[PDB]
């Protein structure tokens, strides 16, 4: 039975981010309104300790994060340290449940902040809960696969494990000269002992469910065969979904859902995280849908009556319609990238 990291205090904390005001509450409330929470094991998140956060982040950055919470050299609000520790601890708790064998799937939709560096805040991320979750899972598992379906390149998580073969990072993202964070070209394969253990899939604007899954399934198939992971960490940023102010990819939660299904059928210990997603109603739509996918349940099309119903206009349905934007992804480029990745994975043995 899937573990659902939740507490009213945790949601309230996560809601205090200005860039995503009350998203955690909208995400939870929609899930609750579909009564999906009754089909999960609700686990209260623990707050991360200083030494747990120090497993990745430098002491100087942590001390400075705590100071500004009361320098632009660390990429830096008020109460931001408590915010970071709560999310970091939530992902660790979910990871710990995976270790304890309490579940095969642990969910933390408020986590997935993958841009944070060991000493730098970046892309609205103040603490890399993804890395902290992976480092906790490293206590039991020798091979961990990290899959990043955010619109942006998971540069923080990749750089964290760029020199190791214990963790492989797969990231599908928009890659363009000028687009944040600028890294993650297909040529990027990690460095040193961790060479070819970093997979990057540069994708252009306008991509939709069908072509996206064809890329994702193709990559994950040969990754699973070559790397053969013992645990999976899934980052599912909803800023790929149509309607997002980023306005890059043209995805629907159904396409992301199929990628999720293909991963879940591996039947491995899976850590589910959120991340990006700045159209709040659409983000709630996506993760609620994906939660239903995890539970193997089909959700009703009409948005249930709840606190944030008025935010789902003008359609007030769960399904999201792709935008009328053209697809900038040419078939030859994709195959040229796929074949290149396919060649890199052969070196993994
Ligand atoms: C307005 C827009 C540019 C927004 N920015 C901001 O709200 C602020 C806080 C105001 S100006 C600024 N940051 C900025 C200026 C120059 N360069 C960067 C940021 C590099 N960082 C990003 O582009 C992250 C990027 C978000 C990434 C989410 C990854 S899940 N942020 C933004 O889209
Ligand atoms: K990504
Ligand atoms: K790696
Ligand atoms: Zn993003």
């Amino acid at each position: 039975v899937p573990v659902y990291i939740y507490s009213p205090e945790y949601v309230s904390m996560c809601d205090s981010l200005a860039k995503i005001p009350k998203r955690a509450d909208m995400v939870h409330s929609l899930i609750e309104a579909y009564a999906l929470h009754k089909q999960m094991r609700i686990v209260k998140p623990k707050v991360a300790s200083m030494e747990e956060m120090a497993t990745f982040h430098t002491d100087a950055y942590l001390q400075h994060l705590q100071k500004v919470s009361q320098s632009i050299e660390y990429g830096l609000t008020e109460g931001i340290f408590d915010y970071a520790a709560a999310i970091g601890g939530a992902t660790i708790t979910a990871a710990q449940c995976l270790i304890d064998g309490m579940c095969k799937v642990a969910i933390n939709w408020s986590g997935g902040w993958h841009h944070a560096k060991k000493d730098e805040a970046s892309g609205f991320c103040y603490l890399n809960d993804a890395v902290l979750g992976i480092l906790r899972l490293r206590r039991k598992f020798e091979r961990i696969l990290y899959v990043d379906l955010d619109l942006h390149h998971g540069d923080g998580v990749e750089d964290a494990f760029s020199f190791t073969s214990k963790v492989m990072t797969v990231s599908l993202h928009k890659f363009s000269p000028g687009f944040f964070p600028g890294t993650g070209d297909v040529s990027d394969v990690g460095l040193g002992k961790g060479r070819y253990y970093s997979v990057n899939v540069p994708i252009q604007d306008g991509i939709q469910d069908e072509k996206y899954y064809q890329i994702c399934e193709s990559v994950l198939k040969e990754v699973y065969q070559a790397f053969n992971p013992k645990a999976v960490v899934l980052q599912l940023g909803a800023d790929t979904i149509a309607g997002d102010p980023m306005c890059s990819f043209n995805m629907t939660p159904v396409g992301i859902g199929k990628c999720l299904k293909y991963i879940l059928q591996w039947q491995l210990a899976t850590l589910i995280l959120g991340g990006g997603g700045y159209n709040l109603a659409n983000t709630a739509r996506c993760w609620t849908y994906l939660t239903g996918v995890i539970l193997g349940k089909t959700l009703s099309s009409e948005i249930p009556d709840h606190e944030f119903f008025t935010a789902y206009g003008p359609d007030y349905v769960l399904e999201i319609t792709p935008s009328c934007r053209p697809d900038r992804n040419e078939p030859h480029r994709i195959q040229q990238i796929l074949n290149y990745i396919k060649g890199n994975l052969k070196h993994v043995v």
